[PDB]
């Protein structure tokens, strides 16, 4: 596929020529508007290592490797989690080869608004010291391929790099990925068992999030849960995540009737109420909080 | 200089896409009509390591390939050569700073030229299993940086890339580089001490280089020599030099009045007769060839 291509190669060049760029000591007001571009013209050369034209952008070079870094990601292990192998297509949105990350077909809109909160989420994520249950955005670029454009966004997954989910919602409290839904959830009955001190952690991180959120007149956003079943997976030793690497799991309670762990976080975030041009931010933030709180009392 | 800094960034790139590129069993007649370009655009980023926008434009990558693997030059090693560190300018070429290789600027006429050669060189070139006295082409390409466009071209050095070269000639038989001329060759009563065996040896590469040099019509070369003074620098052990590396010393026999180690070949062909639109490549061979048979008589 010469879209993936360009982007394992363009990944592979952001990262090499980053690693020659100094640290700064801050981001700078010129860093959230910056971008490096490369075009490759081969003729009759090179036919077999991918497409003979191609260009590649890279928006905010400077401000998605200080994020990186914030959310305990390595360039390099960044660099081969996107390169060593090719990132697997669903039916859609691919993940890197080993499951670490999320690559993402977007408009040139969304690429548009992610710019217009690029320095507000930075800020957020600062203050925060990377703890919150937002998309983790580790990359934004463009790739063009033949007359075919695209752009696309990389983020932490939400899920295990290596715990399975055997079942997934997403959840909104009133096209679209292979989950369940609200009504879903609530027709199946279905319950989280974690205990008192990691559900206050949880909502209270999820309140400051959505606040952030509504603050910046976004919407349409969704709770992301997954379900690993650990009694299941006997059909790190059993139940084990690194938290560090998997940093949206929780453990069900000690009295949970079945063992289980949880993957919880919010995704789809770049809808911003002009945009659509109903519910606005604050009614949108109300409702979804709301049922979160609840399916979690 | 941000001549060099995109020289050494394109051979870098150059050498590394080349890695991923599967050695061929041959060269095709499409390979001596290919390029690679890449153009590069930092907006408000990296303006430290090098220039914001740039150029770099590298003809016939498969064929200058190959010609390094033909004259012992391994690709990692060439890379090394012009990358580690910055080419070493002369008041005008460069070299690299290991002295192995020659950087050169030239016009877009010579670049034409060394195309319209290029086949027929190669083909020399392997029928002659690399030992030839005539400048090897190790790599050519076309830079800019802001509005300035120029073409360079490397060639392996004439001179030990460890021995001093105490004193140089260009010599024609009949602007222009720091040596000494025909004229003060034979004013200064100049030998070449070597023996029957070297000048014959010597002699047979040099009638047959430059009956391949009229054939095409090229004209205006000449043989660079340059004399390394042993018992100088007294002021590998003394005397040696790898011929592998310094593929055009040759030492002075027994017998010679001073311990002296030579290093002579052909420079600066890339002049066709056409081009002067005087002496036609016929007349200039063979004044050239009888001039070199006459200083080593
Ligand atoms: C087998 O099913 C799954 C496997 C894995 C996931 N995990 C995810 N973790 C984080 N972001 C994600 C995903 C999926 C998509 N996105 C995502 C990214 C970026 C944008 C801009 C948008 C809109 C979605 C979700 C599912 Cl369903
Ligand atoms: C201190 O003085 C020197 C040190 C070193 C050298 N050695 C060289 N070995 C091979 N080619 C060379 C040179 C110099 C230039 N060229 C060269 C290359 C390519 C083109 C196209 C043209 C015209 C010349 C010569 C001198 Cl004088």
């Amino acid at each position: 596929d010469p879209l993936l291509s360009v982007l394992m190669w363009g990944v592979n060049h952001s990262i090499n020529e980053l690693s020659h760029v100094q640290i700064p000591v801050m981001l700078m007001p010129d860093d959230f508007k910056a971008y490096s571009k490369i075009k490759v013209d081969n003729h009759l050369f090179n036919k077999e290592n991918m497409p003979s034209h191609f260009k590649f952008k890279e928006y905010c070079p400077m401000v998605f490797r200080n994020l990186r870094e914030r959310f305990g990601i390595d360039d390099q292990d960044f660099q081969n989690s996107l390169t060593r192998s090719a990132p697997l297509p669903n039916d859609r949105f691919h993940t890197s080869y080993d499951k670490r990350y999320i690559i993402k077909t977007i408009t040139s809109e969304d690429v548009a608004e992610m710019h217009n909160i690029l320095k507000k989420y930075h800020q957020y994520i600062v203050e925060c010291h990377g703890i919150t249950l937002l998309p983790q955005f580790l990359g934004m670029y463009r790739l063009n391929v033949d007359g075919v454009e695209i752009y696309v966004i990389v983020t932490r997954n939400v899920f295990s790099h290596r715990l399975s989910v055997y079942r997934k919602y997403d959840l909104k409290g009133s096209k679209e990925l292979p989950t369940l839904k609200d009504n879903d959830f609530i027709n199946e009955g279905q319950k989280i068992y974690i205990d008192d001190n990691n559900k206050k952690v949880f909502l209270e991180k999820l309140k400051k999030d959505v606040e952030f959120l509504a603050q910046l007149k976004l919407m349409d956003y969704s709770l992301l849960v997954g379900i690993h079943d650990v009694e299941r997976a006997e059909q790190l030793a059993p139940g084990e995540f690194d938290p560090n690497i998997d940093v949206y799991g929780i453990k069900c309670h000690e009295n949970s009737p079945r063992k289980e762990v949880y993957f919880m976080a919010i995704i789809d975030i770049l809808t911003h109420y002009d945009a659509k041009k109903t519910v606005n931010p604050e009614q949108y933030s109300k409702r979804f909080l709301d049922f979160i709180g609840h399916i979690l009392t």
